[PDB]
C-alpha cells in the first residue's frame, strides 16, 4: 500500500522536502519539512511574514500544553517556542493518527524562507539529540510505538521544483533498480555513519580515513551541501579545481558565495569530476561505494541578469562538524533508513540524475581492510 506515498514530497530548490501533515481536532493542514539531521517536530504557531498559515492551537480540542520552553539552534537558523501534544497524520502517508510531542514556534531567526510553502519541520533523527532533552520522544518513535507501522522509512529525493517521496513503513520496490547497498547505524543519535574511502575520478584522496569522520560523518536531508572536514574540503577543492583547470571561476565560486554561469545548455560537465564515497558494510571487511555526479554538486540557481544562461552554485563546503551527507547527496539515491536493523540503505533512485556518457551509481561488494579505525574517538 506503499503506492500512496509516493510523490508525497515537494520543494523549492536549495529549500528543503516537505510532506503534508495535519495536526489538531479538527484538522489543521501544514507542510512540514522533512529533516534527518535533527529530531524535534516544530510548526509555525504565530504569525510571521513567510509564513502563509501556521498551527493554533486555541482551535484544537485535543490540543495539551507541555507547560516548558523549548528552543533548537541550527547550524544555520534558530526558532524558540512552546511544548504541546496534539493528534497528527500524514494524508499521503499511514492511515493512523499519533499523540505526537508540537513545538509551536513563536520567534524565530533566519528559519523560515520568503515564499518557501512549508511552514514547520519533522525532525526523524533520534531523541538523543531532541530539544530540550532526550526525553522528548521524536515524533518517529511515537509513531513507532503508538501504531503498527515498521519501523523504517525511506527517502527517494529528486533533483531539478522539486518533488520526491518518503515511504513510511517500508521500502517501495518500484522507486529503485539495482541491489540495496547497507552501512551500519553507528550510533542511533544522528544518522551517523562511517567513510571508509574517498575517491575524485577514480583516484584516492589518499588521507587516514579517520579524516573523513572526523567527528562524524551522518547523512541528513536537512541539509542542503555536502560538508566536509576541513582538511578533507582542501584536498577535494584542490583536487575539483584541477580538474577543470580548463576554465577559470572566482574564488568565491568555491567558498559557496559566487555564481557560475554558461550560455544554456553548454555547462561543461564533462571538466568536473565524479567524487566517489565508500561506506561501510555489512560484513567483514566488505564496503561499498556511491558515485556523486557534478550534477549533484553544481546546484542551479537564477540567473541574476536579463539572459538565458545556466547559473550555479557550488554545494560543497566546509565544516567544522563532520561530514554532512546533504540532499545533494540524497537525490541520486533512494535512501533506506532502517531503524529496526540499525542500518542505511543506498540504491539507484528510479529519479537519477543524467550525464551524457557518465552515471551516479552505487556499486560493491569492495574489500576494505580496517574499516574500524576509521571512526573517530
Ligand atoms: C535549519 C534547517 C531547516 C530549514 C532549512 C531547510 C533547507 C535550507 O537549507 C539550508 C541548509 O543547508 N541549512 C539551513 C543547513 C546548514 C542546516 O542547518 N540544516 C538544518 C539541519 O537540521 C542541520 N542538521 C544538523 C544540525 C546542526 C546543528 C544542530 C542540530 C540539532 C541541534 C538540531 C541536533 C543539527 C546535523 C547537521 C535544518
Amino acid at each position: 500500500s506503499f503506492v500512496e506515498m509516493v510523490d508525497n514530497l515537494r520543494g523549492k530548490s536549495g529549500q528543503g522536502y516537505y510532506v503534508e501533515m495535519t495536526v489538531g481536532s479538527p484538522p489543521q493542514t501544514l507542510n512540514i519539512l522533512v529533516d534527518t539531521g535533527s529530531s524535534n517536530f516544530a510548526v509555525g504557531a504565530a504569525p510571521h511574514p513567510f509564513l502563509h498559515r501556521y498551527y493554533q492551537r486555541q482551535l484544537s480540542s485535543t490540543y495539551r500544553d507541555l507547560r516548558k520552553g523549548v528552543y533548537v539552534p541550527y547550524t544555520q537558523g534558530k526558532w524558540e517556542g512552546e511544548l504541546g501534544t496534539d493528534l497528527v497524520s500524514i494524508p499521503h502517508g499511514p492511515n493512523v493518527t499519533v499523540r505526537a510531542n508540537i513545538a509551536a514556534i513563536t520567534e524565530s531567526d533566519k528559519f523560515f524562507i520568503n515564499g518557501s510553502n512549508w511552514e514547520g519541520i519533522l525532525g526523524l533523527a533520534y531523541a538523543e539529540i531532541a530539544r530540550p532533552d532526550d526525553s522528548l520522544e521524536p515524533f518517529f518513535d511515537s509513531l513507532v510505538k503508538q501504531t503498527h507501522v515498521p519501523n523504517l522509512f525511506s527517502l527517494q529525493l529528486c533533483g531539478a521544483s522539486v518533488g520526491g517521496s518518503m515511504i513510511i513503513g517500508g521500502i517501495d520496490h518500484s522507486l529503485y533498480t539495482g541491489s540495496l547497498w547497507y552501512t551500519p547505524i553507528r550510533r542511533e543519535w544522528y544518522y551517523e555513519v562511517i567513510i571508509v574511502r574517498v575517491e575524485i575520478n577514480g583516484q584516492d584522496l589518499k588521507m587516514d580515513c579517520k579524516e573523513y569522520n572526523y567527528d562524524k560523518s551522518i547523512v541528513d536531508s536537512g541539509t542542503t551541501n555536502l560538508r566536509l572536514p576541513k582538511k578533507v574540503f582542501e584536498a577535494a577543492v584542490k583536487s575539483i579545481k584541477a580538474a577543470s583547470s580548463t576554465e577559470k571561476f572566482p574564488d568565491g565560486f568555491w567558498l559557496g558565495e559566487q555564481l557560475v554561469c554558461w550560455q544554456a545548455g553548454t555547462t561543461p560537465w564533462n571538466i568536473f569530476p565524479v567524487i566517489s564515497l565508500y561506506l561501510m558494510g555489512e560484513v567483514t571487511n566488505q564496503s561499498f561505494r556511491i558515485t556523486i555526479l557534478p550534477q549533484q554538486y553544481l546546484r542551479p540557481v537564477e540567473d541574476v541578469a536579463t539572459s538565458q544562461d545556466d547559473c550555479y552554485k557550488f554545494a560543497i563546503s566546509q565544516s567544522s562538524t563532520g561530514t554532512v551527507m546533504g540532499a545533494v547527496i540524497m537525490e541520486g539515491f533512494y535512501v533506506v533508513f532502517d531503524r529496526a536493523r540499525k542500518r542505511i540503505g543506498f540504491a539507484v533512485s528510479a529519479c537519477h540524475v543524467h550525464d551524457e556518457f557518465r552515471t551516479a551509481a552505487v556499486e560493491g561488494p569492495f574489500v576494505t581492510l580496517d574499516m574500524e579505525d576509521c571512526g573517530y574517538n
